[PDB]
């Protein structure tokens, strides 16, 4: 909104105004990484125990 | 009003003075709008209800 004050003529009488706005959601990511080895893999399961 | 002294020669003797002014009052005028819509009529009367 916006306020207003009053003034003499010859100026045009000015009016009460608005202001409205809707704003766009944008969007962002993240990444990492974890990797593992071959042989780590079996000795969590077994087949190299 | 005016205060005085008094003097001695050859300076004139001088005499006390008054003083009475009018002053006229300036005037202005302001405005300011409102403007309503054509459909917020019809609202506040009942014509849309």
């Amino acid at each position: 909104h916006q306020p207003l004050i009053a003034r003499d003529g010859p100026h045009p009488i000015e009016q009460p105004t608005h202001n409205y706005m809707t704003k766009i959601i944008d969007r962002r990511a993240l990444n990492a990484a974890f990797s593992l080895a071959t042989e780590a893999i079996a000795l969590l399961t077994g087949e190299a125990l």
